């Protein structure tokens, strides 16, 4: 069930040799996620600068799996693991946060997202306020056109830098991202290093007062100092997921250490010793019984991701609908 990540790091002997990242391999994607559930990753590799990471994408031969993650609180991780490799960029290599001009702001792709609100108050600068009640990282913003208070990602990006899976180097444009709701159209084998910010020169008292508003919804409404993954659901058109939900009477709905969260039933809390089945469980347990009651299919906003243990799949709706 799986490999071990020795057996991988044992085939490919010599060709990761010079590597100045970590390369731990069998590490709990628990460890790294938000859910604090899921199985192994077979080897997580945390380059040291964008260097080590070009370096290991040419080493790495193509017919194995990568998975890059930031803060991972946007996965599901299911608790089989994940085979291959799974990359997260250093924060000392890739969290860099600096103004370049008087409008612009330069990130690595580790670099929290609040790291950016910080930054644009720091600068005068309008419009970064969101970022600081995001909890992930701006390499995950930049991938799921991360948004909230209605200001998305899409709308400070100049240009990105990145790299493909043969190693080489990518500037993109906001044009090229090919921006929507919580989605890019950049290929999927890119991985983002670093961006470049924009936003509208302003009052600093009001930034101070957009970044205070925006926290005090976060403690209110939210439970963000929880074991979750955020928003599971997309809002169907002309309603929210957390109506739909309450309707379906799931609010508190349980599934092994899973919970809906009471404060706001769009959450799945881990409430401790949840495993990635239950999450998922939950979740399609949530959408078969909001279409059962509304006929109203929901979409996932988290990703769900790795291998189910043997004789645990779950289907979609429970089966109940395809
Ligand atoms: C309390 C809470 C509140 C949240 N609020 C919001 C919100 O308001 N708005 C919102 O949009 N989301 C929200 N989220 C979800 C989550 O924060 C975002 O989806 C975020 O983009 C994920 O960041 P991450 O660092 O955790 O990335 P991960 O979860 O580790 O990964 C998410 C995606 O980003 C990609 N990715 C990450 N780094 C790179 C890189 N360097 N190169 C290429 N791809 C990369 C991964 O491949 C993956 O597809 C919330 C989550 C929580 C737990
Ligand atoms: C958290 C995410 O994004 C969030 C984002 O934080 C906020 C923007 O502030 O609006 C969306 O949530 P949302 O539609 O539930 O808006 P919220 O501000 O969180 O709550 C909506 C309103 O309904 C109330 N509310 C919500 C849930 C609940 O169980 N009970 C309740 O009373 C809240 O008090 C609030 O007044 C995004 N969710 C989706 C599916 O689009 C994410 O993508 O992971």
């Amino acid at each position: 069930m799986m490999e071990s990540g020795e057996a991988l790091l044992k085939k490919l002997d010599g060709r990761l040799s010079g590597l100045r990242g970590r390369l731990t391999p069998d590490t709990g994607m628990d460890k790294i996620t938000w859910f604090r559930a899921g199985g192994p990753a077979q080897v997580l590799f945390q380059p040291s600068d964008e260097e080590d990471l070009s370096a290991f994408l040419k080493a790495v031969p193509e017919e194995i799996p990568l998975l890059v993650v930031g803060i991972g609180s946007n996965l599901l991780v299911r608790d089989g693991g994940v085979p291959g490799f799974v990359v997260r960029l250093s924060a000392k290599g890739f969290g860099e946060v600096e103004q370049v001009c008087d409008t612009q702001l330069r990130a690595g792709a580790a670099a929290p997202d609040k790291r950016v609100a910080a930054a644009a108050l720091e600068a005068g600068l309008a419009g970064f306020h969101f970022y600081h009640g995001i909890p992930g990282g701006i390499g995950g913003a930049l991938r799921m056109n991360a948004g909230a208070n209605g200001v998305e990602t899409r709308e400070r990006v100049v240009e990105v830098r990145a790299l493909d899976r043969k190693g080489e180097v990518h500037v993109l444009s906001n044009a090229d991202m090919g921006y929507a709701y919580r989605h890019s159209s950049a290929s999927p084998d890119l991985i983002f290093t670093s961006v470049l910010f924009e936003g509208v020169p302003g009052e600093r008292d009001d930034i101070r007062r957009a970044m205070d508003e925006v926290q005090h919804h976060r403690e209110t409404v939210q439970p963000v100092r929880e074991k979750t993954g955020g928003s599971t659901f997309k809002n169907p058109e002309g309603t929210s997921a957390w109506k739909e939900i309450d309707k379906a009477g799931c609010r508190g709905l349980r599934v092994g250490g899973a919970q809906m969260s009471e404060m706001h039933c769009n959450f799945m809390i881990n409430t401790g010793n949840a495993t990635g089945h239950d999450l998922e469980t939950l979740g399609e347990t949530v959408r078969a019984r909001v279409f059962e009651n509304s006929g109203i299919r929901l979409h996932w906003e988290i990703k769900r991701l790795g291998l189910f243990r043997e004789g645990e799949q779950i289907e979609e709706f429970l089966g109940k609908i395809v």
